C-alpha cells in the first residue's frame, strides 16, 4: 500500500571516532546506517522496537563520504520491483500494508562494521508528521561525532491513493469494467461507458432506454414487445388490422371498429352500406344491419 523512503546523501566523521569517545582503530571506520521506524508517542519517547519497520545499509565508505543524487524517474521500480542485490545502497525502503498514521518517530544510527553495541558512531532521532507527498524532505544533523544529511519521503504504492494509502484504484478494461483511475483514485469511465463501476454502456443516441438496451456501446436492442431503431414503438397484437398499440400486444381499435383484431365493422351502414331505394339503414351487430 505504501513505503517510507530514506536517501542518505552525506555522512561526515572527520575525527573517525565512535560515539563512546573511543577510536575506530584518531585507520578508518567502516560506516553503515540503520533506520528505525516506530510509533510516535507523547512524553513516553523511549519504548523499544521499530514497530513501523526497519532498514539497514551495507558499508558505504570510510569516515566521511558523499552519495550521488538519484533520478526523478524510476523512483517506483527502483524501490519496489528488483531482484536480490538491490544495487543501490543508501536508499532505505520500508514498505507498509496498513493505514499510514502520518505521525511517526524516525531514529537513524551510524555504525562501525568490524567482523556488539560499543561500535555506534552516531544516533539521531526525529519525531514528526508527514503525508504521502511525492516531494522529498531534507533533514540535517550535527551530533557529537558525525554529521548527516538525510532525505525522507512517504509514498503510496501504485494504484493506492489518499493521505493514508488505503483507497484502491487500478485501471481496467475487461469483463467487469472499462475505466482508468485519476489523481485522487476515482474511476474515470472510458468513452462509451458509464456507471458507478464504469460497467454500463452508452447505447445508440435516441434509444428509448425504458424498453431498449445495449451490450456494446452504440447499440439499441429492444425488449420483448417493442420494436424500431430506437425501441420506442410497441408491437401490436399480431393480426391487428384496424387498431393500434400504446403498450405491447394491444389492439386498440379505431372509430366504429371492434372485435379482437379490429376487423369487424360496427358502423356497416354509415360506410360501404347496403340500403335500397333511399330508405333507412340502422347498424345492428358487427357486419350486420337493418335497412327499411
Amino acid at each position: 500500500m505504501g513505503y517510507f523512503e530514506l536517501q542518505l546523501s552525506a555522512l561526515r566523521n572527520v575525527n573517525g571516532e565512535l560515539l563512546s569517545g573511543a577510536c575506530c582503530d584518531c585507520d578508518e571506520c567502516d560506516t553503515y546506517v540503520r533506520v528505525c521506524l516506530k510509533e510516535y508517542q507523547a512524553k513516553v519517547t523511549p519504548t523499544g522496537p521499530c514497530s513501523y519497520g526497519h532498514g539497514a545499509t551495507p558499508v558505504l565508505g570510510g569516515n566521511s563520504f558523499y552519495l550521488p543524487p538519484a533520478g526523478a524517474a524510476g523512483d517506483r521500480a527502483r524501490a519496489r520491483a528488483r531482484a536480490g542485490g538491490d544495487q543501490d545502497p543508501g536508499l532505505v525502503v520500508i514498505p507498509f500494508q496498513f493505514a499510514w498514521p502520518r505521525s511517526f518517530t524516525l531514529i537513524v544510527e551510524a555504525w562501525d562494521w568490524d567482523n556488539n553495541e560499543e561500535l555506534l558512531i552516531e544516533r539521531v532521532s526525529h519525531a514528526g508528521m508527514i503525508n504521502p507527498e511525492d516531494r522529498w524532505k531534507s533533514l540535517h544533523f550535527s551530533g557529537h561525532v558525525a554529521h548527516l544529511e538525510l532525505q525522507i519521503r512517504v509514498r503510496c504504492d501504485e494504484n493506492y491513493y489518499s493521505a493514508t494509502c488505503n483507497k484502491f484504484c487500478r485501471p481496467r478494461n475487461d469483463f467487469f469494467g472499462h475505466y482508468t483511475c485519476d489523481q485522487y483514485g476515482n474511476k474515470a469511465c472510458m468513452d462509451g461507458w458509464m456507471g458507478k463501476e464504469c460497467k454500463e454502456a452508452v447505447c445508440k443516441q435516441g434509444c428509448n432506454l425504458l424498453h431498449g438496451g445495449c451490450t456494446v456501446p452504440g447499440e439499441c436492442r429492444c425488449s420483448y414487445g417493442w420494436q424500431g431503431r430506437f425501441c420506442d414503438e410497441c408491437v401490436p397484437y399480431p393480426g391487428c388490422v384496424h387498431g393500434s398499440c400504446v403498450e405491447p400486444w394491444q389492439c386498440n381499435c379505431e372509430t366504429n371498429w371492434g372485435g379482437l383484431l379490429c376487423d369487424k365493422d360496427l358502423n356497416y351502414c354509415g360506410s360501404h352500406h347496403p340500403c335500397t331505394n333511399g330508405g333507412t339503414c340502422i347498424n345492428a351487430e358487427p357486419d350486420q344491419y337493418r335497412c327499411t
